């Protein structure tokens, strides 16, 4: 299943045998909330459970003023993580948004919602979109606050009333909030938007495979902080905000992580070093004949061994640069590296494993809890596998290695670094590539 | 109104129209809570009433020690974002917290807000500040409370009284939550630090123009997530925080962004190619005579076409930095550039279009959601505008495009990395200038 | 006390008289919420009462759903800081985890807290674990609701059981809440997690030393933001999270602030102007014979003249780096440096004052509130402290300095850049040294 390999050559190490998710696509739909207009009333009641009533009505009515006065505003520019491209990710949220501002379109959304609270509308962009009522305070207000507010004066309250017009004004107060310290975009869509049993319902009604229907439900979670809440209008007695839900058109393809550490030569002066360090860290995903890179891989989400991932934050790049990882001077790709002189110490937790890259006189070990160092590191980038293995030392940092199953493979090679002569290595490439190296090697090599 | 043009000879667009709302001040306010010294009683009665009452109010005084146990503690260094210098945004807000700890000094403050709750008063400091009382806690649990639980025992007990005091008492337990967990200083500032309608009446007493009240009121968001809520103190019946909101000296200068990407050559052998990119990316914004330049443009929020920033976060340039659009070779100023053999494809939505810098294998296309690809792009650097285009697609990422009206103009051009002879091209400065590249161009060229 | 030294020869200050608190350990307890396995009844009671209970009583089966479905998701690869190496934050709790769910583990914490709320208990990987019973909604559920609901039908209602439910199963809803949109870990850990007055009794009976307890709770809110929870299991009846909190095992060592800003030629000709920054700007603590480096300040949280940091976030250096504050050029450490050309002006605000870096033509001045202007800055890199000085202005950027006493040294010197020939100086070192750049110095010096 999941396995790993060192490369002693490279001072890297993959972790494969994983299985893709990525998000390719966006499923808008419209969550919607029945307000409705009332106008105070010329109430003369003391009794305190009146007195209440009043309080929750001014919070709705703060409530939707509020959101209003947000909706003035309507709803970027950011190893190798600038080398992305920038795109906006609300956008067909946005897009969606705007069809519901053209008059006619409000209400043709609460006629699909008159009856029932789950129907599917056809925009007149045409799209077709998911539509829930997920909170009917119109009528509520209407038919059981509205008429004691003003038949027969305040005299008829109702403590349980009271109370239950908190809970139900609850959801509506805390959709703004989270709306009025985010400019009108929120992620992760939280459970007030759309509650657990909410979600999964929309899953299950989407226009989606009975695969990622599946796929989709048993991460929620990973489902949410992929997604965005936008609020988009108050019009008409509606409430309204699209619910951008990740569509994943990439699934079950092979995945593997890189994970690269400084590599340098660990000569008795240590001052007349130098160093290498591959920069192609990170996630890779087979992907439609190419691969799908992820530089920050931080920005993916592993669950198991799926590896849940938006394509935004990715570079598409030829297959063959997995060359680099069994041999990083082949021709067919330009290796890319940097040669900064990183001849400090540090450890890189792997998937099975650890790498450690440990120069000077810095203490580098690997522990277990019970029956202390079992190997200790010499100058130079090695490795060792999680199997026995439950802590990591490098100088004052401890690392704890995971302990999940796996086989590990260790690769034995020559450190590259050594083929060099260190009186013309290129000692400051903050983005290189191997032959770009070994072309102002030959350059400098030619002043003969 | 919003224009956006293309330059082909440096892979680089400007997006202009926009107008400048630059924070430049502090505003201080005191937003304050009225406590009340409640020594718990001994009383025996059962009745259930009473007993939420309790609970209730231990969940007040554990806010209270919460919140004073925090105040023990009172209250940094950090594409061109490295260059910006190093300040704290709190500061003005902590000068005024320091001086509310000098003896006298709060009860200067409850002494304005004895028959009002709103009111300017001045600090022995010399700032006046506006103070708010947005919650009186101390007369309530006073004359609501502290009879029910001395005067003829628990016998008179009330659930209307029960459920009111959770709604009064909330507001204190939800600022304390947020103080909790970010060691007393907030932002965005929450609608619980301060609600709408206090923020607005805020605005509308502070000493700013009729101009500046306008603007400020029609961004709350804004204004919002550009403020600070300072916890301050705990002291003689006042719980006292300092809500810092932003004053923008700086509002109807033009502004403009400037997008670039790699500009790479293209030819046959992919690992004999050079690139180049310019480094200045971002807002810019014209500012007393110079340009505030933001090297992250994700800091800046836009309305409409108006530009919210922070002075903070800008270098300030020469205006003749603008040279490097129309002339990059200019003599004016030194333009910034980058020359890392970035030769993966990618592209940069714009405000009225796209980049797309295409290299190698990859797919790049625009297209239109019901019509298919209506542009694909060659390599090399080139540009589309939004009218017509609803997606732009680099190999397996795809873009959307804004879809906002205006002007696009494709100014054509030489790309200027053809004008290098790829032998003596410095093929890795991270952070160069255009005559520090030709500088270095020559002096290896001297070597013949 | 906490005094300063400026280095006019390099550009940099240090601010010096800080006390460590490094987190080096983890201290790992279980949080235990006691649940109650309920079957919902045939109860035919229209009586709003009960309609409210069975409300909140789906809320609580909802809230328990939606955690299971959570937890079976269970629970990286992130201005020297990429040299920082890789490490989970949350292994000791997820190792915790794990043995939570071997069967019989679970019924042994449950035996612990069954007369007692707060236990020690061993678990069967022998780590002994704090375990707080914070909830049990089990026989409140049990003895309080469960008989309304079934014994003689839902005719005995009373409102105040209905209030008292919403208060009790509301932290339930709240940690679910926090950990749905959090993928199950959580930090800083809230006071729904962990309440103020359980976090305190937590620290006073974990096996540190009294002095650390001492620590720990007079700084809760340092120690929430470098806690996690982390959601574990819902089984037989109990709902158990983890709460990791620090250990701080390197305690009242000294440390140091390195400033630093860039430091370049002011020639008439401003495209013939050289600059140098040291790159080592950060955090430094004695640790263990060695120093411990943190490269982004920002990590650090500085309370008084203690200075909380995570040992995961530094680098481990000799103690000998503090020779570049002193002497550059030593031989005993290889000082690093950058090259690239930055005479855009700046400043840093310090302990105890600010460093400028003014070029061009910039306006940089230190202003008095009440005074005005008291210092403008020449071309070049210097300094000024605190002292009788309000603000630093530089370009359209408004800095305000720190008013904490204490004592500024200025080291007068020459300029380190003007020890250079422009016509070799290596224009572009992104991450270089000293010794690396009189190298390259010499070698392109030798081409005569």
């Amino acid at each position: 299943n999941i396995t790993e390999e060192f490369y002693q050559s490279t001072c890297s190490a993959v972790s494969k045998g994983y299985l893709s998710a990525l998000r390719t696509g966006w499923y808008t739909s419209v969550i919607t909330i029945e307000l409705s207009n009332i106008k105070e009333n010329k109430c003369n009641g003391t009794d305190a459970k009146v007195k209440l009533i009043k309080q929750e009505l001014d919070k709705y009515k703060n409530a939707v003023t509020e959101l209003q006065l947000l909706m003035q505003s309507t709803p970027n520019r950011a190893f190798l993580g600038f080398l992305l491209g920038v795109g906006s990710a609300i956008a067909s949220g946005v897009a969606v948004c705007k069809v519901l501002h053209l008059e006619g379109e409000v209400n043709k959304i609460k006629s699909a919602l008159l009856s029932t609270n789950k129907a599917v509308v056809s925009l007149s962009n045409g799209v077709s979109v998911l539509t829930f009522k997920v909170l009917d305070l119109k009528n509520y207000i209407d038919k059981q606050l509205l008429p004691i507010l003003n038949k027969q004066s305040c005299s008829i309250s109702n403590i349980e009333t009271v109370i239950e017009f908190q809970q139900k004004n609850n959801r509506l107060l805390e959709i703004t909030r989270e709306f009025s310290v985010n400019a009108g975009v929120t992620t992760p869509v939280s459970t007030y938007m759309l509650t657990n049993s909410e979600l999964l319902s929309l899953i299950n009604d989407m226009p989606i495979t009975n695969d990622q229907k599946k796929l989709m439900s048993n991460n929620v979670q990973i489902v949410r902080q992929q997604s965005y809440s936008i609020m988009c209008i108050i019009k008409e007695e509606v409430l309204a905000y699209v619910v951008q839900l990740p569509l994943y058109g990439v699934i079950d393809t092979p995945c593997w992580k890189l994970h690269t550490s400084p590599l340098c030569t660990t000569n008795t002066k240590e001052g007349s070093n130098i160093c290498l360090t591959r920069t192609d860290r990170g996630w890779y995903c087979d992907n439609a004949g190419s691969v799908s890179f992820f530089p920050q891989a931080e920005t993916c989400k592993v669950q198991s061994n799926r590896v849940f991932c938006d394509t935004m934050n990715s570079l598409t790049l030829p297959s063959e640069v997995n060359l680099c990882n069994v041999d990083i001077f082949n021709p067919k790709y330009d290796c890319k590296i940097m040669t900064s002189k990183t001849d400090v110490s540090s450890s890189v937790i792997t998937s099975l494993g650890a790498i450690v890259s440990c120069y000077g006189k810095t203490k580098c070990t690997a522990s277990n809890k019970n029956r202390g160092i079992i190997k200790t590191f010499s100058n130079g980038c090695d490795y060792v596998s999680n199997k026995g293995v439950d802590t990591v030392s490098v100088g004052n940092t401890l690392y704890y290695v995971n302990k999940q199953e796996g086989k590990s493979l260790y690769v034995k090679g020559e450190p590259i670094i050594n083929f060099y002569d260190p009186l013309v290595f290129p000692s400051d490439e903050f983005y290189a590539s191997i032959s770009q190296v070994n072309e102002k090697i030959n350059q400098s090599l030619a002043f003969i």
